[PDB]
C-alpha cells in the first residue's frame, strides 16, 4: 500500500506550532509527524476538520489527515498556552 501525498513535520512546543501554518492537498492523506518538545502538554486541534490529538511533553504522536473542503481552518491549542493566536491549516 500506498504512501501518504505529503508528510509533515510540525514541532509543537511549550510558545508555538512550528509550522504554525500547515498547508495540506484536499482529497489525499497527509502524514503529519507530531512532536511535543515541551514541558507542557499540548493539543493540535483543527476544529472544522474534526481534528483535536492530544500529545504529552516529550511524545509523539503520527497522524493521518485527509481533508475534504478548500478552505483556512484555524489551528489552535485549547489549552490557550502558546505565545500567538495565528494557527492555520489551508485546504486546496
Amino acid at each position: 500500500p500506498i504512501a501518504s501525498a505529503k508528510v509533515i513535520e510540525v514541532e509543537l512546543n511549550d510558545d508555538y506550532f512550528n509550522p504554525n501554518v500547515i498547508t495540506i492537498p484536499i482529497n489525499e492523506s497527509t502524514t503529519l509527524l507530531l512532536k511535543n518538545k515541551g514541558k507542557s502538554e499540548h493539543t493540535f486541534t483543527i476544529k472544522k476538520l474534526g481534528i483535536d490529538v492530544v500529545v504529552e511533553s516529550g511524545k509523539e504522536k503520527n497522524i493521518t489527515v485527509k481533508p475534504k473542503s478548500a478552505g483556512t481552518y484555524e489551528l489552535i491549542c485549547r489549552y490557550h498556552l502558546l505565545k500567538g493566536m495565528e494557527g492555520k491549516v489551508i485546504v486546496k
